[PDB]
């Protein structure tokens, strides 16, 4: 549950951690495409909140 600020409290850390791992593995495997970097950068902003 993320992008709308009010739903950040509903984020499941198991789901978030798993998808970050999957995306980071795919990022390395596909020789670091900008598309995947951008998704990972947005996820890192949620974890930081601001």
């Amino acid at each position: 549950s993320l992008y709308p600020k009010l739903f950040q409290k509903n984020l499941d850390p198991d789901v978030f951690n798993q998808i970050v791992k999957i995306l980071h593995d795919f990022y390395i495997e596909k020789e670091k495409p900008l598309l995947i970097f951008e998704i990972l950068q947005r996820l890192s902003e949620l974890k930081r909140f601001d």
